[PDB]
């Protein structure tokens, strides 16, 4: 790969972010990205401070400089896709650092895994081009036949890690690079484990899994850090309807036109299309965010807190009061 310029990071520290707070709840992305041109400068700053505010690429002797190149080299390969975009990877970023620090879930985890859960956001999608797993399987796409031959369902989450562990074998964006023995280990065993746990179809039994784990006092340690690394990462990735309500909406519209431009090439080839991703059926935003909260977000984030996130309790109220939200939209639409 190349390597990164000296005028790519001073383009992004030049970035001063004023009226921002980065570590807050009510953090508006979208308003970051309309405050100025180059947009993709104040994302990866977004990433690099909540970083440093963290403390913790310094305690694992990780400069300053590899940060910013690791971000950078992240950056590059995402693509300008309307949802699974750079800017997707820096919110679960932002949002992980939240949960974990408002939400006092660092409380249940080491320094080393809260590093490695900021880090693996901006690594969860690399390479993703606005296509699902079940795209690549029904066209028997190269990706599609790979990873049918070597066993596992998950495309896209399978490629986004080799993508990870190419971008991290590089030692001038190797974050990990300070760490040794069992802790480097883990640093790639959780990164990889967490990627491949946001596969979608995986959802009900990563949820009963940490479920379990959570109300059983005999249960291992190790394995329940690592189930708590995969459900706040699970947990980031579904958190748009967490958000205040105007936030959570412009994430619903870049997630339909994604859907639905699937949906268009799924008819060029004569493959099948689901409703969800069908432009002419041209059903409503509310429905479906309402569906997407009483299907999946609401039971996901009460199960969770009540079993023992208790201290991510607004997230619950925030989705509760968006519902009420959509429903007010389509009693009056
Ligand atoms: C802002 O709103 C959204 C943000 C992200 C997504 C994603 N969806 N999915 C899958 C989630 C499971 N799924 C369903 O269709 C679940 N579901 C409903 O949504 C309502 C229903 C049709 C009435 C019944 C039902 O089963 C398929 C899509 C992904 O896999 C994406 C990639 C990774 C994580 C989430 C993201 C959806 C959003 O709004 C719908
Ligand atoms: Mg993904
Ligand atoms: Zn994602």
């Amino acid at each position: 790969v190349t390597a990164i310029t000296k005028v790519e990071r001073e383009a992004v520290l030049v970035c001063e972010l004023p009226s921002f707070d980065v570590t807050d709840v009510e953090f508006d992305l979208f308003r970051a990205r309309e405050s100025t041109d180059k947009p993709l400068d104040v994302a990866a700053a977004i990433a690099y401070r909540l970083l440093l505010g963290s403390g913790l690429p310094q305690k694992f002797g990780c400069s300053d400089e590899v940060l910013l190149n690791f971000i950078l080299q992240c950056r590059k390969k995402y693509r300008n896709v309307p949802y699974h975009n750079f800017y997707h990877v820096v919110d679960v970023c932002q949002t992980i650092h939240t949960f974990l620090y408002r939400g006092n879930v660092y409380e249940k985890l080491t320094e080393l895994e809260c590093f490695v859960l900021l880090i693996t956001a901006l690594v969860h999608d690399l390479d993703h081009m606005g296509l699902n797993n079940s795209f690549y399987l029904k066209t028997e796409s190269p990706l599609g036949i790979l990873s049918s031959a070597s066993g596992n369902t998950s495309v896209l989450e399978v490629h986004h890690c080799n993508l990870a562990v190419e971008i991290l074998s590089d030692p001038e964006s190797d974050v990990f690079d300070g760490l040794e023995g069992a802790e480097r280990t883990l640093a790639f065993r959780s990164m990889i484990d967490c990627v491949l746990a946001t596969d979608m179809a995986k959802h009900g039994s990563a949820l009963e899994a940490f479920l379990a784990s959570a109300a059983d006092q005999s249960s291992d340690e190790a394995a329940f850090h690592r189930m708590t690394m995969e459900i706040i990462l699970k947990a980031g990735d579904i958190s748009n309807v967490t958000k205040p309500f105007d936030i959570s909406r412009q994430w619903a519209m870049a997630v339909t036109e994604e859907f639905y431009r699937q949906g268009d090439m799924e008819k060029e080839r004569g493959v099948e299309v689901l409703p969800m991703f069908d432009r002419s059926k041209n059903m409503e935003l509310a429905k479906g965010q309402i569906g997407f909260i009483d299907f999946v977000a609401a039971p996901f984030f009460q199960k969770i807190v009540d079993a023992c996130l208790q201290g991510m309790q607004w997230t619950v109220d925030r989705i509760k009061s968006n519902r009420a939200q959509w429903e007010r939209v389509l009693e009056t639409r």
